C-alpha cells in the first residue's frame, strides 16, 4: 500500500526522513521511519495495537490546528514503523532559519515564539507533552509565516505527576532533571521555552555544560530588551514552582501585539 499511495524522493537533511509526494493529488509529504528495535516507549491505539508513541501522541494532536504537524497516515512493517508527515513548501526549520539570519529581531522572535506557546498549549490541550521543543524541531511554513511542531518521538501523555524518564536534548533540559532525574511537564516545557526564547533573540543556546544549567545565570550575548529579558530569565527559573505558567507568558507585556502569521511573512519572510 505506503509505495501504491506515495513516491519516495531523496532523503531530508539517526533520524530517518524522506522527502515523498502523495500519487492521489500530488501533495508533498515527509515519510518518517522508524525501526521497532529502536523504539523505547510503546503506546496502543482505541483498537490495542501497540504502536510507536509518536502515532498515539499526534493522532491525539491531529485536527485543522496548522500549529503542529499533522500525521496523515502510518504503516507497520515487519521491522519498522513508517509515518506520513504534512511537508509545506516552501519550507525551512528554526534552526536553519536562525543560522541563516542570526538574532533574530524582537517583532519576529514574538510572532514566532506566540506560535510556539499556541502549538504547545494545543497539545496540552490534547493530553500531549512534546519534551524536546527546540529550533530543529519547528519548521516554517515561509508563504504563510506559520511555524510547525515536529517530532513527537520523545513525547509522552501529558501526566500531572512526576516525570523519571527523558530522552530530549540535555541542552534543552531543565536544572531539576540534570540534579534529580526528576520533572514536571509543563513546569520543564516553560523552561525549554526560555532556552527557545534565548536561541531566537541571541542567535545561540545560552547553556552548553550542566553546571551552567544547574546555575541558570543568563548572560545575553547581544542587544535584547528588558522585556524580553525579563520573560526570558522568569522561564529560566532554577525553581520549577517560580516558572510562569502558559498563561503568565502570553500576559506578559514582551508578548503583547503579536504580528498575524501572515503579516510575519510579509514583513519578515518575503
Ligand atoms: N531534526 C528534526 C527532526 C527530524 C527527525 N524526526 C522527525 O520526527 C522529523 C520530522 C521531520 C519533518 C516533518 C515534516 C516535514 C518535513 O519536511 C520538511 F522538512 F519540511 F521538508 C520534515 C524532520 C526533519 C525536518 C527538517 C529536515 C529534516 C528532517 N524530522
Amino acid at each position: 500500500p505506503l509505495e501504491s499511495q506515495y513516491q519516495v524522493g531523496p532523503l531530508l537533511g539517526f533520524g530517518s526522513v524522506y522527502s515523498g509526494i502523495r500519487v492521489s493529488d500530488n501533495l508533498p509529504v515527509a515519510i518518517k521511519h522508524v525501526e521497532k528495535d529502536r523504539i523505547s516507549d510503546w503506546g496502543e491505539l482505541p483498537n490495542g495495537t501497540r504502536v510507536p508513541m509518536e502515532v498515539v501522541l499526534l493522532k491525539k494532536v491531529s485536527s485543522g490546528f496548522s500549529g503542529v504537524i499533522r500525521l496523515l497516515d502510518w504503516f507497520e512493517r515487519p521491522d519498522s514503523f513508517v509515518l506520513i508527515l504534512e511537508r509545506p513548501e516552501p519550507v525551512q526549520d528554526l534552526f536553519d532559519f536562525i543560522t541563516e539570519r542570526g538574532a533574530l529581531q524582537e517583532e519576529l522572535a514574538r510572532s514566532f515564539f506566540w506560535q510556539v506557546l499556541e502549538a504547545v498549549r494545543h497539545c496540552h490541550n490534547c493530553g500531549v507533552l512534546h519534551r524536546d521543543i527546540k529550533d530543529e524541531n519547528i519548521l516554517i511554513d515561509l508563504n504563510r509565516g506559520e511555524l510547525k511542531l515536529i517530532d513527537f518521538g520523545s513525547g509522552a501523555l501529558l501526566k500531572d505527576t512526576v516525570y523519571t524518564d527523558f530522552d530530549g536534548t540535555r541542552v534543552y533540559s531543565p536544572p531539576e532533571w540534570i540534579r534529580y532525574h526528576r520533572y514536571h511537564g509543563r513546569s520543564a516545557a516553560v523552561w525549554s521555552l526560555g532556552i527557545l526564547l534565548y536561541d531566537m533573540v541571541c542567535g545561540d543556546i545560552p547553556f552548553e555544560h550542566d553546571e551552567e544549567i544547574i546555575r541558570g545565570q543568563v548572560f545575553f550575548r547581544q542587544r535584547v530588551s528588558s522585556e524580553c529579558q525579563h520573560l526570558i530569565r522568569w522561564c529560566l527559573a532554577l525553581r520549577p514552582s517560580d516558572r510562569p505558567t502558559f498563561e503568565e507568558i502570553q500576559n506578559h507585556p514582551w508578548m503583547q501585539d503579536v504580528l498575524l502569521p501572515q503579516e510575519t511573512a510579509e514583513i519578515h519572510l518575503h
